[PDB]
């Protein structure tokens, strides 16, 4: 027949660049370094087919849906404007539907998606067509209501668990550290550990967030809304704030961390809470342009990968985000971290997705698809 070689920047069957495939009709002939494969098919014609060329992209974090209530407890939320306004149509069944089509028509990659409304769960826990984790949010800062708050969320859990199939999982998802007690945040960790449920945490994600851990207050403690909190953060996380205190630490030290659970933006964090991580094996998940258009500052992705830290991306809820195209992500990624191999971004894109959430191959005999060619993205 005729072979085609299509050549790209960064391919992923590790990743590899340059990068190129030799397809011949509609079926891969070989997948590797493109010199390698100009030599093995001289008469091949090429083909330019851009930056990448991979399984399509998993979106290992995101909202579909979100309530009021998870706005109105983040401060700094509010500070940002347009995120509030973009956040409000993210309610209920109809929206999450809507979101659940998006990520299909943008290649059907894994998600790894949060649910606030128990209805959204029951919705999207039937979708055919979805892949991945969905991770069932809890939030509760007070330690009196731990027991209570954790029965019923078991029970919601317990329901699901048995509608659970393969290819779409159930998670469980403790909101923040600090607005969940300590004690709730163990009974949750516990018992997903125990009960082999994937957890996903938001961690340190705003500046403001690691200087309470460290003084008990700071813009976001102080300009909370007082009738959502316990009146100190030391009543919710069960010890006092101090110098040498991180969320990071708080969560190894109440044990947490033992549950392998992934973290969320991981931004404010510092070189002792990444070994910390590191050692406890979590893998976390960063969300690129939701932390730029939060001013949140910028992940250390450089300091976790050399620490050997998993690293996933998610684009966060489309509020904040922007969309739900994680290859928009990995573009983000790349003017971010220069010195960072562009290699690493695409193998997080995908493999990393895939560990946290639960992957196509791209080699001879496998069926090219369009889909491989992110350059050629359509989300509609
Ligand atoms: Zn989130």
């Amino acid at each position: 027949h005729t072979p085609r070689l299509l050549t790209c920047d960064v391919l992923y069957t590790g990743a590899q660049s340059p990068g190129g495939v030799v397809v011949v009709g509609e079926t891969v002939a070989a997948a590797g370094h493109p010199d390698e494969l100009r030599r093995q098919y001289p008469h091949a014609a090429e083909e330019r087919a851009g930056a990448v060329i991979a399984p399509p992209p998993v979106n290992a974090h995101t909202h579909l849906d979100m309530s009021a209530y998870e706005f109105q407890a983040l401060p700094y939320f509010q500070w940002i404007p347009e995120v509030v306004i973009r956040g409000r149509h993210l309610r209920g069944v109809a929206a999450a539907q809507a979101g659940a089509d998006t990520l299909t028509r943008l290649g059907a990659g894994g998600v790894g998606d949060i649910v606030w409304a128990p209805e959204v769960m029951d919705a999207l826990l039937a979708r055919e067509d979805l892949s991945g984790t969905l991770y069932f949010e809890v939030l509760n800062p007070f330690p009196d209501k731990a027991d209570e708050v954790f029965a019923a969320a078991r029970t919601h859990l317990e329901r699901w668990r048995r509608l659970e199939r393969p290819g779409l999982r159930l998670g469980l998802s403790p909101h923040t550290p600090f607005t969940v007690s300590h004690r709730l945040m163990r009974l949750l960790s516990d018992y997903a550990a125990g009960e082999g449920l994937p957890l996903q945490i938001h961690v340190a994600e705003h500046p403001t967030e690691l200087e309470m851990f460290r003084t008990g207050g700071g813009p976001l403690w102080d300009n909370r809304m007082p009738a959502l909190y316990p009146h100190t953060l030391a009543e919710v996380i069960g010890r006092e704030p101090g110098p040498d205190l991180t969320p990071v630490r708080y969560l190894d030290e109440l044990g947490v961390l033992a549950a392998r659970p992934t973290l969320v933006h991981m931004v404010n964090v510092t070189p002792d809470d990444i070994a910390r991580v590191a050692r406890a094996g979590c893998a976390v998940v960063t969300c690129p342009r939701s932390n730029h258009h939060l001013e949140c500052g910028t992940f250390d992705w450089p300091a976790f990968a050399a620490a050997g830290v998993e690293v996933a991306l998610g684009t966060d809820s489309v509020a904040s985000g922007e969309t739900l195209n994680v290859r928009e992500e990995v573009t983000f990624a790349r003017q971010l971290y220069p010195g960072l191999d562009p290699r690493v971004l695409v193998r997080a894109a995908v493999k990393g997705g895939q560990r946290v959430v639960g992957t196509p191959f791209l080699r001879r005999g496998e069926t090219w698809q369009e889909g491989f060619r992110w350059e050629l993205s359509r989300d509609l």
